[PDB]
């Protein structure tokens, strides 16, 4: 067992083994640190009143269950986690450990024009961890540049204002209830574009200017989407719109990459059902620099049948604690 030290930190007391050093507030609370014993700096997160509730202890092992399992070069995974609880019954705090990124698309976008290469390298990696998510059968549902954390190397990490509806696919916006993977490629699409323009691609100020923004890129939805909408109410919509044309994204995107215009094509289609993969991505001949099929790795089944059980807050608790005693740090 380490030795830990306490000390507090904007009102938040932090307790710590002393592998970590020089704690020092970024934003549960997140702290950078210095990893003793790899040089590395990292961030360590204090989850804020993880066993409050039922829906907080849920939470708290839905989170770490994910971050264990996330074992993967563009996607952020645990290095450690901790508590100073010596058993169950005084187990009431948990910290994370993650590597510490430098900066977020959104920072970079916000501050320097990309050059296609790099717009390349940053949404391959976006892709290459994409497809690692969905083999696991999850789906992120918040895909947005400030999701999306960058070292000096722009080496890129999938994580967990920059408001999220403006990446959001269009069947969540219309409230779908069995949208599938493929909402993360609209927003990698949205990504993409902006990387490429610096300009938010669909900057809406509420859900329906959001969706009037985004219908006059693809157009509105033909026949052959329309008789697979169950809903009366949603149908009702749909058949209210000014019949309006897909654009022709090379009169939008003027000057870009023609294999980079011809993949957001791929990616910014209004039926999901018909919007490419991230595997399917990853082989586009826009990654050509890039792809390489004996490299971009699928993930272990991720047992998720957690989410539909009801339990105590004592059991998830209990179950959270497993996690955290159970933690095998990567090599
Ligand atoms: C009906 C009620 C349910 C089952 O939730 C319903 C509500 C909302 C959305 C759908 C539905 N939407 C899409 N994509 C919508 C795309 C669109 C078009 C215009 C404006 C915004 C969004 C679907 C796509 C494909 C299939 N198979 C089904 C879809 N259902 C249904």
């Amino acid at each position: 067992r380490p030795t830990f030290y306490r000390q507090e930190l904007n009102k938040t007391i932090w307790e710590v083994p002393e592998r970590y050093q020089n704690l020092s507030p970024v934003g549960g609370s997140v702290c950078a640190a210095f990893d003793t014993k790899t040089g590395l700096r990292v961030a360590v997160k204090k989850l804020s009143r993880p066993f409050q509730s039922i829906i907080h202890a849920k939470r708290t092992y839905r989170e770490l269950r994910l971050l264990k399992h996330m074992k993967h070069e563009n996607v952020i995974g645990l290095l450690d986690v901790f508590t100073p609880a010596r058993s169950l019954e005084e187990f009431n705090d948990v910290y994370l450990v993650t590597h510490l990124m430098g900066a977020d698309l959104n920072n970079i976008v916000k501050c320097q024009k990309l050059t296609d290469d790099h717009v390349q390298f940053l949404i391959y990696q976006i892709l290459r961890g994409l497809k690692y998510i969905h083999s696991a059968d999850i789906i992120h549902r918040d895909l947005k540049p400030s999701n999306l954390a960058v070292n000096e190397d722009c080496e890129l990490k999938i994580l967990d204002y920059v408001a999220t509806r403006w990446y959001r696919a269009p069947e969540i916006m219309l409230n779908w209830m069995h949208y599938n993977q493929t909402v993360d490629i609209w927003s990698v699409g949205c990504i993409m574009a902006e990387l490429l323009t610096g300009r938010t691609l669909f900057p809406g100020t509420d859900h329906i200017d959001q969706l009037k923004l985004i219908l006059r890129l693809v157009g509105t939805p033909g026949a052959e989407l329309l008789k697979k909408i169950s809903c009366e109410s949603a149908r009702n919509y749909i058949q209210s719109l000014t019949q309006m044309p897909k654009m022709n994204f090379a009169n939008v995107f003027i000057g870009a990459n023609p294999l980079a215009v011809d993949l957001l094509e791929k990616m910014l289609v209004l039926d999901s059902d018909k919007r490419i993969t991230a595997a399917q991505a990853l082989a586009h001949a826009y990654f050509a620099q890039y792809h390489d099929p004996d490299d971009e790795p699928v993930a272990d089944p991720y047992d998720q049948s957690f989410e539909s059980r009801d339990l105590l807050i004592d059991e998830w608790k209990s179950l959270t604690y497993d996690e955290v005693i159970s933690f095998v740090p990567p090599p």
